């Protein structure tokens, strides 16, 4: 599992269960080509994104639906979603989580890069 | 001044000082079109991107270019920039601060809204 | 002004009025003496601690009064308060601002910290 | 194990490795009582600072040795530490985990809690 996301949400102190995730990879012409999605599970994560196989070295974006996941605990949110987005690198270590933390007005974001 | 964007190193505890900005407005057409952009002064913010006129309704995409920033520093970071979008304006106009707050492999931002 | 607090609510993204700030410096003896108190403003800060002459080098600790500041918007926080606590002033004088970004489970503290 | 620490580095996008932690118990005459310590392990975690029976109810103080962590690594830190002080509670939720994201002048704290 080379791409895992974990998101949190600071204001219930809870991991933020079914949040809509969509991953895109850039593509020559400079477009966003879908390339994965899901929703996060009860403790928070998304795993089974990508392969080792198919995530190759390219740009991608990590999109996360916070403004949906706000609306339906009928909190006013501020962001559209939150978006990271990264050069991914073989010289770097193999494993990428993008971790995220949620409050309606802020979030945080950090990539785990390891073996 | 109804939208300005502040950015701070969270490694030297200092502004981040000449950060570039851009910031698009989503179109009639879906596309993002660019909207206004500048550099983060001596205090790590950006003032006079707009005016109360020229600052519709509309999503609004604040992208800050934390990669150059880094690389200066000689530090290769992770992202290739912070990227903040938002529905700006539609219960009327207000005042927006965009902070930012940057490590190499981490950052968080804020937004600071109020009613002018 | 060589130490200043300012405090945001993440929640509604405006600044966290009306949260008691109680600062301490360690003794001589290691106990926390008291060093100044305020509450922090309409705009979120805290001015006027202290001065340049009284705040001299040593370990101080901030105590953010985040519980009660959650409690009375109705919401009951995990933490009982944020502490910062940090050397000062052992290179020679500098200004301090200790910001501070609360949600009811988590915050997050900043210091930005400039050569006067 | 009803209390865990996650700690992670900002700077090198890694768990923070081998920091020192030290819990503290209020006791009835308003000191702080060492109660449990430990160092991170390789996954910048801390597992087994105490047990169900031990953990009652009563406010802790997690004190996370960051100034030291940050030495090794050679960057100058703003804090001493970074220090999360809370009251546990049998109403709430039975596990908690601290985590805390490090930076040089800035840090994070999160409780998860949760079943």
């Amino acid at each position: 599992c080379p791409l895992m996301v974990k998101v949190l949400d600071a204001v219930r102190g809870s991991p933020a269960i079914n949040v809509a995730v969509h991953v895109f990879r850039k593509a020559a012409d400079d477009t966003w080509e879908p390339f994965a999605s899901g929703k996060t599970s009860e403790s928070g994560e998304l795993h089974g994104l990508t392969t080792e196989e198919e995530f190759v070295e390219g740009i991608y974006k990590v999109e996360i639906d916070t403004k949906s996941y706000w609306k339906a605990l009928g909190i006013s949110p501020f962001h559209e979603h939150a978006e990271v987005v990264f050069t991914a690198n073989d010289s770097g270590p193999r494993r990428y989580t993008i971790a995220a933390l949620l409050s309606p007005y802020s979030y945080s974001t950090t990539a785990v890069v390891t073996n």
